[PDB]
């Protein structure tokens, strides 16, 4: 599969992508504002994330730090990025279907459109002002918003036991981005596509 992952913010950002034991592809990228880079993903691939991190700084050899998003000093990502980090969530040819989310449960960085850029599903966005908005307790001080699992580390936030409910904190997210996943047992807002589909990740979209 392709994904075309596009800068539209007017800031750096350095996209990453894995599956929590690999890199997808190279893994990360840094994308001025308007660039475009192309990944292709293999079919089949269950549990990839993209996203993007903030604030970075990289030497010779890819190593470094950033302040959204670091996943372990690496440039080229072979696992998942420290919160906050908005993610747009994909498992592919499960069954003869796609099947994408935008997820909220590790807090939100940047805002991010998922869209496939062939036919036969829609795509997701959430491009509020979260950070701008975000409730003082969550405020990363690096930036972004965290979820609450992150900050306070509770059964009820992590939903640990597999019982969980919403919170005044997911609640935040959720009316600020409806088509989100807020927390782990949020009502599913996962697109179903055909299976072997192509899409494009846009960073602030609007």
């Amino acid at each position: 599969a392709t994904f075309e992952i596009v800068n539209r913010c007017s800031y750096t950002v350095w996209a990453a992508a894995s599956k929590g034991d690999a890199a997808l592809d190279a893994g990360g990228r840094q994308l001025n504002s308007g660039e475009s880079w192309t990944i292709n993903v293999e079919p089949g691939t269950n549990g990839g994330k993209i996203w993007a991190r903030t604030d970075c700084y990289f030497d010779d050899s890819g190593s470094g730090i950033c302040k959204t998003g670091d996943c372990g000093g690496l440039l080229r990502c072979k696992r998942f990025g420290r919160p906050p980090t908005t993610l747009a969530e994909f498992s592919l040819n499960q069954y003869g279907k796609d099947y994408i989310d935008i997820s909220n449960i590790k807090g939100f960085n940047v805002p991010m459109d998922f869209s496939p850029t062939t036919r036969g599903c829609r795509g997701v966005r959430c491009a509020a002002d979260i950070v701008g908005q975000c409730p003082a307790k969550l405020k990363a001080p690096g930036g972004g918003c965290n979820d609450a699992c992150t900050v306070f580390q509770t059964s009820e936030y992590c939903c640990t036991t597999g019982k969980c409910g919403p919170t005044e904190y997911s609640r935040f997210f959720k009316r600020l981005c409806p088509d989100a996943f807020s927390y782990v047992l949020d009502k599913p807002t996962t697109v179903t596509c055909p299976g072997s589909s192509n899409y494009r990740v846009t960073f602030c979209p609007t």
